[PDB]
């Protein structure tokens, strides 16, 4: 009922997903995920049984680590809903076809999935069996997609099964590519061909941007999602700082076991020499603010209060730097 | 007797165009053991390395096993030709002195695991059909991950770790170097390997001088792709071999394929075949801009190499009706 009253805000950004996950009880990805289907009619386009499509939701939700205080399925969530905003921006309307949306969609909500709370290096230097599996390359953006996929094959999980063979290869195809894209070590070369994209933009008749070959299409997807993934800055403040109080609980406990170990302590995973503050500053002007000036300009204005919101949110934690 | 005729072939072994089908039949079907454990010895691997012969041994006889016998191409005497295709590489002037022990044990070693237990089909055929691997590696280089994750993970068998003695750093970067080897063997790299071959070529820097790490993996990753490509550069009689080989694993693949009711692959569909044309198009597209590339980084070295390559081309378009 409450609930109801907070899922109205699903089309906004800065919807209160953590009040959300109260209200639904721990199931804000199941919760936003449905709503985002029916709003966008995918169980009618995609002839998707919807009891086969909520036991799938509750079933990758429970495979998001209840321990682990940032990749959780909050943050799938988050993410999700963050995605389904940029999907809607003025200069994307009508570009993208209803399997590249269920694509970039369904792409978010696994992105993340069964996350154990530590970085790909951990896993590498303790050699572990999945960096074995995955020969130490995004080892654990690869699991995510290998569970994501899996999961579908478990008792009525089968979001797809009315797809023919052809939209189940190109859906496959462009959630693998976008996923994949959620490493950092990509950050560099994602954003180096976002910047040339808007160098070289180009819109239709419509006004909206033209895409008209496979490559800048899975482009734009894999930097819309890449921003959904990195947006906590550009959130009301409030929710920015649960976030960044999250993540940094996440990397603390990283670097207290990587300490019991007698490992290198990782990049702002230590608890004893910590500057939670300046660390958000270097990471909205070496990161954030890059990408999503670059996004700006691709939808230009259309995520012109996003950008000033990240720039308030930048201020604020500059003002409280000790 | 029998075990007379073996010693006198391995003989042969640091040259090009080793009579590797000869060895495999008298060894007992055993070339990538016998291949492996003589290219060991004549590199004093085992005593740089501290590897117990009867680890080595062990671990080579369970790596041979894991390629497929009933895989007409991509079995272990291809695996035995590849390595010591890539030892007599290793060995040539222009890089004489250039890599150290752990590049040249990871370059041999990655020949060696580079294809074990391959199924006769491509990523391609893998994917299309749902299959595990495919779902495992999500549909990226599905082969290429899976023989890196098996060549490794025989290790852990009992009395196979030849890695033993290496110490943390050694074994860290050992598994890097092998990594970046065996996942640019995937063709789907080939274009990107040769341009940047090309690159190097140009700013060639001089026995050859390799800077940093990218460039010294570079040219191993391109010389055990080479060694991987190197099957028209043999002698006639041996690439006349490799042909028939990979072309009835193409043509079963193609059977599997038509009974399926999927498209035939390219080069796979026995009523509708061009064995001669598909290779002199294999020479003159890939195999001749690779090895033309390679002999200007290594000139003068791969004169003979080369002179052979352009032969065969010559004699296959004769061949053609
Ligand atoms: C370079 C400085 C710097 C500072 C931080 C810490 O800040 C944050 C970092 C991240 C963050 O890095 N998330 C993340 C992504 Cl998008 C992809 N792969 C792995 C990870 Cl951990 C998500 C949210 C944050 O604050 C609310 O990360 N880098
Ligand atoms: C472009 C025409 C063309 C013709 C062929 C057939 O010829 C051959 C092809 C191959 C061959 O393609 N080998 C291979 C490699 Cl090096 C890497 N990944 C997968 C594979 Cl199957 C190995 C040996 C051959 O005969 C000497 O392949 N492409
Ligand atoms: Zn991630
Ligand atoms: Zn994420
Ligand atoms: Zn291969
Ligand atoms: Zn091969």
């Amino acid at each position: 009922d409450v609930l109801a009253k907070e899922l109205e805000d699903v089309n906004k950004w800065g919807l209160h997903v953590f009040r959300i996950a109260e209200l639904s009880g721990n199931r804000p990805l199941t919760v936003i995920m449905h709503t985002i289907f029916q709003e966008r009619d995918l169980l009618k386009t995609f002839k998707i049984p919807v009891d086969t499509l909520i036991t799938y939701l509750m079933t990758l939700e429970d495979h998001y680590h209840a321990d682990v205080a940032y990749h959780n399925n909050i943050h799938a969530a988050d993410v999700v809903q963050s995605t389904h905003v940029l999907l809607s921006t003025p200069a994307l309307e009508a570009v993208f076809t209803d399997l590249e949306i269920l694509a970039a969609i369904f792409a978010s909500a696994i992105h993340d999935v069964d996350h154990p709370g530590v970085s790909n290096q951990f896993l590498i230097n303790t050699n572990s069996e999945l960096a074995l599996m995955y020969n130490d390359s995004s080892v654990l953006e690869n699991h995510h997609l290998a569970v994501g996929f899996k999961l579908l094959q478990e008792e009525n999980c089968d979001i797809f099964q009315n797809l023919t063979k052809k939209q189940r290869q190109s859906l496959r195809k462009m959630v693998i590519d976008i996923v994949l894209a959620t490493d950092m070590s990509k950050h560099m070369n994602l954003l180096a061909d976002l910047k040339t994209m808007v160098e070289t933009k180009k819109v239709t008749s419509s006004g909206v941007l033209l895409l008209d070959n496979y490559s800048d299409r899975i482009q734009v997807l894999q930097n819309m999602v890449h921003c959904a993934d990195l947006s906590n800055p550009t959130k009301p403040l409030q929710l920015y700082r649960q976030w960044t109080d999250r993540i940094m609980e996440e990397f603390f406990r990283q670097g207290d076991r990587e300490r019991e170990r007698g490992m290198e302590i990782s990049p702002m995973c230590d608890k004893h020499n910590a500057s939670v503050e300046k660390s958000q500053v270097g990471f909205i002007d070496y990161i954030v603010h890059p990408l999503w000036e670059t996004w700006a300009d691709l939808v230009h204005p259309d995520a012109q209060d996003i950008l000033d919101t990240l720039e308030d949110n930048r201020e604020w934690y500059q003002s409280t730097i000790p």
